[PDB]
C-alpha cells in the first residue's frame, strides 16, 4: 500500500462536465499514450479553460452523439490537467485499433503554428508520472503522436517535434 | 448501361498505386457519402496530382500500416477523380460506426482557408451521379462533412460550407 | 389519438397481460440494447407464444415479485414481437448499471444449441429500426449480449454468435 | 440478397416460392392500394400460411400460366406479410384499368363471414406505412376495395366493412 497524491486534476464536476454514458473499461496497467490537439481555441486562465473543456465536451456529445468527450485528459495553456474519461474508461481518440489499449490525452489549441506554454507541457509529463505511480500506465510505457496512428495533422507541427523529444516516444 | 456508362477516374494502374491488401466489401447501394480534405499540399497538373495520391497512400500503408489508401476516391484541384478503395470495397476515413455503411471522397489539399476550383467541384458532383448511375449509391443518398462525424477541422471552413448547399446533404 | 407508431407489436391486452405497477422511466433517447433469452420453452404459433409471454410474466410477477415481466419486448419464434415494458418504462432484465440505461430484448426460448429462425431476427432487427424512428433510441445504438454486462450464459451460444455479426453490436 | 426487412416480410425464397417471370415495372410513387382476399383457405402458423402462399403461387403459375403469383403482398392470420411481386413490378389482381397504377395486397382467406385477426390487420397497416417510407407509395396514398375497382365479392364482406374505417380509404 503506497499512496500518491500524485493528481492535481481538475474533476469533471469542476468543469461542469455532463454526466458520463460510457461503460467499457480499459485493462490496467495501459501501455500506450497517444498526444493530441483539439484544433480549437486556446485558453489561458482556468476560468476559460473550464469553458473550453465543456465546448469540446458539447461538440463530441451534443453533435457527434458520442457518450462522453473522447479524450482520457485534456491539457490547457492555464497548466492545468482537466478530468476527461480518466483513466480506467476507454477513450474515443485514435480509432478502433489504438482506443482499447491507450490513454488519449489532448491539448486545447493548435498547435500547427504555436508551441504550448512550458506549464502545459509540465502538466502533461507529471501526469503521465502520476498515471505510472497508480499503475494506471506501464513503467515502460510509450507514446505516439496521434499522426502517427490515424491520418491527421494533430497533434500540430510544433508540438508533434516536441513529443518526438520526450524519452518515451516511440515513431 | 451504355458500357461504362459515366465517370472519367484516374485507375490505381495510371497513379502508380501499390496494390491493395484489402478484402471487406460494402453492400451496395450505399446510403453515405462523407467528404473530407487531405489537409496535405495541393496539386493542379495530372503529374502533381497521380505523385499527391502516392503520397497519401505511402502514408497511410507505410506509416498507419493500412491495407490501402483510407479513402473510396480522391478528388484534385487538376479537375480529375483519383481511384482509391472505390465502390465496393469499406474505407478507412470516417471510422468503424460510419466506414462500413459509407462512401469516402477526399479533396487533395487544405481548405481552411482556401476554395476549391470550380472543376474539382464538378469533378466530385459528377462523380457521385455516376454511383447513382451504379447503383452504388441511393438516389436518395446524404452527404456529410467529415467533422459532422468525428472530431475534425475537415473538410476545411470553406469547402464545408460549400458542401452545406448541396442538394443531398443532411446535418 | 392517432399514433404513427412504426411497426407490428402485439399488444400487451392481446396477449392477456396482468397489468403493470411500473412507473419508473427510462430518459430518451436511450444508448443501449440489451439482448437475453428467456431460457424457458420456445413456441411458434401466436397461440403459443402469447401463452408463453403469460408464462415469463407470471414468473417474474407471482414468484419474483416484480412490478411486471422485465423484459422491454419478447420475440417470438412466431415471427412476433410481444409488449413488455415498452419503450418508456425502465426494465429489470440486465441488473441495476444497465437497467436504467438501456432497452432490454428477449428471445423467448434456450438458444444454447437452437438459432431463432429468421423471422424472429427480422422481428428484432425491425423492432429496433422502430426505436430509432420513435426516437426512443439513439440512431448510432448500441446493441449488448447479457452476457457482456452480466454473468450468464443468455442470450445463448448460438444467437450470442449472430447478433456478434449485427451492425450496431459493440463489445 | 440485399434488402435488410423494412417491416418483417417474409422473403420469397423463406415460402418456398417458384421463380419469378415478371418483367413489368411500377412507376413509383404508386397513388393506388387495392385490397383483396383469396377466398381460399385461411392458416394461422408460419408453417401453415408459407404453404398457402406456395399453394395460391402454384394456382397463378401452373394454372392460369402467369409469370408469378398476381398479388404484389399477401397478409396472413399468422400476423406475417408474404412477398409477392413486392414494390416494383406489376401485379395480375385487378384488372388493366387498376394492375399499372396499384399495390395489390390480398389477405389469404375468405373473410365473408369472418374478420381477420388484429394481428393481421396491424401487418397490412405497417406494410403500408413501410411502403411510404421506401417511396414505393405516395404519402398520400388511397385504399380502394377489390369491390370498388372489379365486380366481385372480394374483399369479404366483414373485411371490406373494416377497410372503410381506414384513414386511406377512399370509395
Amino acid at each position: 500500500e503506497d499512496p500518491p497524491a500524485c493528481g492535481s486534476i481538475v474533476p469533471r464536476r469542476e468543469w461542469r462536465a455532463l454526466a458520463s454514458e460510457c461503460r467499457e473499461r480499459l485493462t490496467r496497467p495501459v501501455r500506450y499514450v497517444v498526444v493530441s490537439h483539439t484544433a480549437g481555441s486556446h485558453c489561458d486562465t482556468p476560468a476559460s479553460c473550464a469553458q473550453q473543456a465543456q465546448n469540446v465536451q458539447s461538440y463530441h456529445v451534443r453533435n457527434l452523439g458520442w457518450c462522453d468527450v473522447g479524450y482520457n485528459f485534456l491539457i490547457g495553456e492555464d497548466g492545468l490537467v482537466y478530468e476527461g474519461r480518466g483513466w480506467n474508461i476507454k477513450g474515443a481518440h485514435a480509432g478502433p485499433t489504438w482506443n482499447p489499449i491507450s490513454i488519449g490525452i489532448s491539448f486545447m489549441g493548435n498547435y500547427m503554428n504555436r508551441v504550448p506554454p512550458p506549464r502545459a507541457l509540465r502538466a502533461a509529463q507529471n501526469l503521465l508520472a502520476c498515471g505510472v505511480a497508480l499503475g494506471a500506465l506501464r513503467s515502460n510505457y510509450e507514446v505516439k503522436g496521434h499522426r502517427d496512428v490515424q491520418p491527421t495533422l494533430s497533434p500540430g507541427d510544433r508540438l508533434y517535434e516536441i513529443i518526438q523529444t520526450w524519452s518515451h516516444y516511440r515513431a
